[PDB]
């Protein structure tokens, strides 16, 4: 499904700014 | 199925950024 | 529901987010 | 509905942190 | 219906946050 | 659908922070 789809990418593009937010917080201490 | 385990990963990540945004803002 | 449990603590973390994101914004202004 | 609630708690976070985030770039400028 | 207009109103934030993000990284 | 549309912006915004927050983290490095 389009939706199904667009869903996983949510996922995946979610666990990246996990990611992302973590080294910034990390990189200000 | 598929669209419920995209939420709950979803909701798991949201979870991860809330954390490291509150880190963020105490390291500020 | 699964879903409707999910969609529960998405709102919930992005409340968290966004007041994370204001103490920031106020932060900044030191 | 509880998905329907949700949806637009979502939907008002979402403006909360578009709002905080447009102040933190502004603030860095 | 109502989840249209929120899922609609949520691609809009979405745009401005990330319109956002790229000035912040610009600005930095 | 609205809804499937919706989603696919989502998805693409979504794309486009993560890759902005990327570039923020690198950049705090210098």
């Amino acid at each position: 499904g389009e939706i199904a789809q667009g869903i996983k990418e949510i996922a995946k593009g979610i666990k990246e700014i996990a990611w992302g937010i973590k080294e910034i917080a990390q990189g200000i201490k």
